[PDB]
């Protein structure tokens, strides 16, 4: 049903999923006057994610993103409650505007974004259970420049071509999560939102790295052209581009942050 | 019912109003990317708009806005109908923060922004018939930031405490609409794209000048506190503030501009 664009793009999820219309939405910009030190924002520790090289991970084009699925041994520890990884998956822009991620910082777009999705483990026994559930989702987001080429990121990224259509799947062998994450993971944002695809619950706890990790030119420019959002046998193919969510309203609330 | 908070806000709209989840909307962000030079682009004459101090017209707040009626014999000259004005109009965040531009400019919003809405008066005989025409609507925006005191923009300001609430009305005399605008008209951004208000028709061919005019910030004070959304007698008031929408996406889609670099 839902989409980026058209006549079922984001300004109609709302009709089908009524959250995506209500409180506490994601994704936002990022800027000074809002922002505000809380020093009891002390770093995460990253359990379990470096991945069994003896075990593959199933990667999907799902017709929304490309998703990477994770095991439940891997966490965060560091908020009240264990929060279990479920999945990962990116969001960009197209290559005639590459400024595609969903947060913003001081009104401006990143290449892309990475989004490693987890849930509460000690309240709720699955992902899907928690996602409407208060405490439910936990969701770290990495922002992406292009610059330097990144060989983890093409860990994931050298298998796009066997998710090119919708309803594809690949397996990954299991490599180091961490390695996807920038530079200085103790600096970063912290508020409250919700899912930036329908349904759009407000559970998600986010944390949004300070610092970006690079990918090369070639690397983002793979990521904007190789999936499609259609199935192979689909007669009007569509590319998936621009799969990222407008910022939303955020007024008269903090984004707290772990650095001065 | 629609508002720009809450439950009735604006990624709600498209339920009742099913042009606000289709094509061309706006507003947007005026970014490099999606820029392009046109030489056709020629500057705009504005005639008419000298109107005469000893006339009136109406300033209305009608609940979700406040409006200023203009006359048919103002006029904008270099499209490829003549245009006549039928209103202006502001949008403004809030005191706590001044930043409700509607378009964006590389990703920041200005203080507010004046639109001043015309109709393709050779093709329809009212506005309210052009709106649903396509290019029937052709609407001046001109981005407005913090500065220096705007005695132009204070002949509007100065009387909108006088239609806080919705349904009222007063009269504004007559002044030199073209001192609204900014230095260089010449100098512009064009696209083709919506109301950005319900029902969100994509029937507007935008015009938003590339520099700025400032008013202070007593008069955005001013503006931000004067008005309501609602009647005198409502029990349930509501302050007209952050009456702007989010920029929406704008793929496939360039913006024209008058000047290169
Ligand atoms: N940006 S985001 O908000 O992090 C975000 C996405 F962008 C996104 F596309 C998805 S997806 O399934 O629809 C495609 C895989 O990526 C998700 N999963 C959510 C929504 C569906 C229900 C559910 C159930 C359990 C865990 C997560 C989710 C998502 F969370
Ligand atoms: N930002 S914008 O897109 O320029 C813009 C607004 F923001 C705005 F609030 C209004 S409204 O106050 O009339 C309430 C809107 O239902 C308008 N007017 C339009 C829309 C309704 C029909 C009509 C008929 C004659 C003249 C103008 C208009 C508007 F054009
Ligand atoms: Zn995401
Ligand atoms: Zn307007």
């Amino acid at each position: 049903k839902w989409t980026y664009f058209g006549p079922d793009g984001e300004n109609s999820w709302s009709k089908k999923y009524p959250s995506c219309g209500g409180l506490l939405q994601s994704p936002i910009d990022l800027h000074s006057d809002i922002l505000q030190y809380d020093a009891s924002l002390t770093p995460l520790e990253f359990q379990g994610y470096n991945l069994s090289a003896n075990k593959q991970f199933l990667l999907t084009n799902n017709g929304h993103s490309v998703k990477l699925n994770l095991p439940s041994d891997m966490h965060i520890q560091g908020l009240q409650s264990r929060y279990s990884a479920t999945q990962l998956h990116l969001h960009w822009g197209n290559p005639n505007d590459p400024h595609g991620s969903e947060h913003t910082v001081s009104g401006q777009h990143f290449a892309a974004e990475l989004h490693i999705v987890h849930y509460n483990s000690d309240l709720y026994p699955d992902a899907s259970t928690a996602s409407n559930k208060s405490e439910g989702l936990a969701v770290l987001a990495v922002l992406i420049e292009m610059g330097s080429f990144n060989p983890s990121y093409d860990k994931i990224f050298s298998h796009l071509q066997h998710v090119k259509y919708k309803g594809q799947e690949a397996f990954v062998p299991g490599f180091n999560i961490e390695e996807l994450l920038p530079e200085r993971t103790a600096e970063y944002y912290r508020y409250r939102g919700s899912l930036t695809t329908p349904p759009c619950n407000p559970t998600v706890l986010w944390t949004v790295f300070r610092n970006p990790v690079q990918i090369s030119q070639e690397q983002l420019l793979a990521l904007e052209t190789a999936l499609y959002c259609t199935h192979m046998d689909d007669p009007s193919p569509r590319e998936m581009i621009n799969n990222f969510r407008q910022v939303q309203k955020f007024d008269e609330r903090l984004v707290y942050t772990s650095f001065s």
